Parts: C-alpha cells; structure tokens; sequence
C-alpha cells in the first residue's frame, strides 16, 4: 500500500525543473563586469 | 527576481555620455592665456 506514496515521492523527486541555471553566474558576470565599470567611472573623473 | 533590478544599473553604469572633456582644459587653457594677457594689459599702459 505504501507503493502508491512512493509513487508520488518518485514524482516530487522528478518535477523539479528550473535548477541548472548556469549563465545566471553569467548575467552575474555582466553584473560584475558592468558594476566592474561602476568601480573605476568617477575615477575617470578623478585623473581629470 | 533581482536581475532585472540590476539590468537598469547595467544601464545606469552605461548612460554616463559626457565625462572626459579634456579640451575643456584647453579652453581652460584658452582663459589661461588671455586672460593671462589681461595680468600686464594695464602694465603695457604702465610702461608707456
């Protein structure tokens, strides 16, 4: 009888489906490269 | 959900569109020189 709560649980265990999101560490790396420019800009204005 | 609040300060860093006026110090330079004229203009008068 317990065969049928497994059957759900090997489903929960299946629907996930969103998690390798990789190139999120790439929207990251525009952020960083970006927010990298962000560091430096008054600095231009700085030198002059 | 965050990501989209840094895609406007991507932006942000972006805009910025008129920073480097050097040659700002060449009318600077310009001042500089005329009116270093206007220092001895009386003192030609002077001289005289």
């Amino acid at each position: 009888f317990t065969l049928i709560e497994l059957m759900i649980v090997v489903a929960i265990i299946g629907i996930l489906a969103a998690i390798a999101i990789p190139q999120y560490q790439n929207y990251v790396a525009r952020s960083e490269g970006a927010s990298a420019l962000a560091s430096v800009n008054p600095l231009k204005t700085t030198v002059e």
